[PDB]
Order: C-alpha cells, then structure tokens, then sequence
C-alpha cells in the first residue's frame, strides 16, 4: 500500500502527497517543534510491501542520525521511501548512499548557518 | 529509443519482467550475467536520444566506478539512462547531482587505496 | 587523554598493536569481539578525552549505530579520531565527512552480500 | 609558502580570534590577509601565492561569504596550484577527502540552482 508523511506549511506538503496519489487515511503528519505521533503510527502500521512518500528529504528525521535510524527500520521492514521533491527513493543500496550523503550535506548546512 | 539493461551477478527475470512493465520491448532487452556480451550488443544498437531503462542502481556496473563509466560513455554519444526504482533519470538534474555524487566517491576510494 | 577502541582474533591484535604504535597507553584501549569493551569505555571516557580508532569500518555494527555512538560521544565533550581515514569527528564538517564515508563502506558491504547470497 | 586568510561579515571579536589562531598555527603575521564584509585581503592575497602554497584558514565558515562562494575560490586557487587548509576541521582541498567535499557539495549547490532555473523557465 501506498503511504505519505508529512511534517513542519503542512497543506503545501499534505496537498502535494495527495496530487501523488495518496490516499487520506494514508497520510500521516507530524507538527514538529509529542513531535513522533504520527510518525510513530506510520511505523506501526507500515508492513512488507509498502510504500512511504516524503515531500522532502528534511521532513523525516529531525536530524541524520534520526533518519538513518528511519531508514534502517523501513528498509528492515521492507518499506521503500521515495522523496517527492529530491527525486530520489531508497530503494536500491546506492539510492540509500546518496540519502544519507544529502542528509549529511544538508545537517551540515543548518549547523553553519547555526554557528553563523 | 527506448532500451533495457539487466545485469546478474548470478534471479534474471525480476529486472526483466519490470522492463517489459516500463513499455521496453523484448527486442530492446539486453542482459547479462556473472561478463559484458549483452551490454556489447545494447552499445551497437542504441543512439543519440535513446534512453536505456535500468531497474536499479545496483544493477548497472560490477562497481560504483564501472557503473559510473558506463553512465558517461553513453552520455558522451546523447544516450541517457533511466534506474526504475530509484525513479532517477541521468540526463535530469538531479541524476546529474547523483552521478556526480557517486563519481567523487569512487574518486575517493580509488585515491584512499594509493 | 587519549582512548583506543577496536572491534572485530589476530586483526583484532593488528588493531592494537595499530593504536599503541599511534601513542594510545595499553590500558585505555578497549576492544570487542557485542560492547563490553565499549561500556568499559564510556565509563573511563571524560570531557575533552579523543578515542583514536584505526578504520571507520571498526567503530559501529552499521552506520545507523556509528551516527549514534558519535552522536553520544559528542555529547560527552568526546572526539573520535580515525587513523586510516585521516579525520576526527570535532568539527561538525568531520562528522559530516564520517557520515559520508560509513554511507559509502556500508554501500560496498551491501554489493558484497548480494553477490554472495 | 605558508599564508593565512581571516574573514569577517562585521564581527572584529572573530578575526583577531582568526588572526591570532592563524599566527598560533605557525603562519607569519605578514602572511595573514583579512577581510570585514570586501574582498580587499583576498586580492592581496592572490597576488602573493603560486603553485605549491598553502593557505591556513580557521574555519570552512571563514572562508567565503556562502557555500557557494567558497567552492569557487577553493577552485580558484586549486587551479593556481594552492591549496587551503582549514585548521579546526582538519581538512585540506588538496587530500582526497577535501576533493570529496568541495565535488560533493558543488554537485548538491549546482543542483539547487538548476532547480531555480526550472521554476523560473515554468
């Protein structure tokens, strides 16, 4: 089955999941800042098979180390991610490379532009 | 102007089959299993403009070097490459931004072994 | 002060001979075979202190748990300094490198188990 | 030869804290060029160093004033044969893992403008 997640705008992300076909019982959102809700749901319900889209890559974990947990889980529970707006899923061992490269690309930036 | 890759490293019909289910023809399907005989045939019969569907990443080179050799010899004759799973196309700019990605991987690996 | 850690018999004793050779004192090197020697480490472990660990490959089982054990180390006040791979986790762009790396190792384990299993 | 960059948007407090980092790390204090954003050190800078130099800068952040900015001068130089190395990270541009980091983050940087540019065209 086919599922979406979306968290922060929310209706930007929400909108876009269903123009991609997700269904609205299979929409699950987080508003970060309980910051797992939905996710947590997600986690639970998601099972071999299943698809997650993600609007974007920064909108699953809250930081590369939370998302390569994500990952692992998913892919342990044969759960494939595709990310809508990069255009990449984790569905092969170099797509799961390139993921956790950009997640760590994109950590690295929020932690210049912190320092800064 | 629509071809297909399948690559083993020993089954073969699972890459095949989604192939076929992309809308390449069995005619257009090149294979290969454990030594270069049906990427040779592919090199021949494609040309500029043409796009080679490939199911995954994974299944194009031996290695992240031999896959990203491949990518950049087709591209240099106007041939671009489509991985299904990943939903990557290398002629797009975010398969530009991967390709690139993976050939300063594969720089570093080889550059770390010297 | 400065820590040795190692994972894995006799690439085990390459690894400690590797970290007493690069200055780490016999008794702060800490080894594994799950982490006994990893909570021994966390224990002694102090603010300031650098674990020095010959490859990248010998930190965590995966780079889910690597990210992790940085994550808490760093935590700490406790740096990681790789030998082979020529970085430390100190800065938040050596995280970023190891980060990258361990993706990259962890790739090429993945192309080696699929074309055995 | 061993040179030192320093940059700052306003801050003073960071660039004698650079300068005297630059200086602690072995470089000369006339081989230290600086900047308050522009460009003036840099320019300098430029015209002093040739193939086989390197350059000491404190940070990556130091460097330029974005991503963007530094990837450019970090390819500048390393086309003149120099190289930069950023003392708190422990990185050169010139080993294997600087190349890795400046291809990696120009790729992730060249991505995001083409990405504009199909918003734009659309």
């Amino acid at each position: 089955a086919l599922f979406g997640y979306a968290r922060v705008s929310l209706d930007i992300q929400v909108r876009a999941l269903k123009d991609a076909g997700v269904k609205a019982n299979r929409i699950f959102t987080d508003k970060a800042s309980s910051d797992r809700k939905g996710l947590d749901l997600l986690r639970m319900k998601v099972k071999e098979g299943d698809v997650i889209l993600v609007k974007k890559l920064d909108h699953l974990g809250r930081d590369t180390a939370d998302m390569i947990q994500l990952i692992k889980e998913f892919d342990a529970q044969g759960v494939s991610i595709r990310f809508i707006d990069d255009g990449i899923s984790t569905d092969s061992y170099i797509g799961k490379m390139v993921v956790t490269i950009l997640s760590a690309v994109a950590q690295a930036e929020r932690q210049r532009i912190l320092e800064r």
